[PDB]
């Protein structure tokens, strides 16, 4: 029953500035270490998802950002637990970012 989880999923709205993971790390790694992130588009839909090291980081910073900005009053950002309880993340590219093993492929 100890889900004890921390993933937490970013959600971008209303596009108007070009962002990335570089950003999206930087950020929820302040509120706690990052070990993986991803990044994607569902039918024009930006999602970034994220793992937290402790669980303690994750719920803090969810509410810490829960419905926040990225610059100054756009690009809102929803926060929310995965349903997975976990990220797939397995690759280093572009539309994914591990934090924790730099020895993975970078996709093929």
């Amino acid at each position: 029953m100890a889900g004890q989880s921390p993933v937490l999923r970013i959600i971008v709205e209303n596009l108007f500035y070009p962002v990335t993971l570089d950003v999206l790390h930087q950020i929820f790694s302040k509120f706690g270490t990052v070990l993986k992130i991803i990044t994607f588009t569902k039918n024009n839909q930006f999602q970034a998802l994220l793992q937290y090291a402790d669980p303690v980081s994750a719920q803090h910073a969810k509410l810490s950002l829960d419905g926040q900005n990225i610059y100054n009053a756009c690009c809102t950002l929803r926060i929310d637990f995965s349903k997975l309880t976990s990220l797939n993340v397995k690759y280093n590219n572009d539309k994914s970012r591990d934090y924790t093993r730099p020895d993975l492929p970078s996709g093929d």
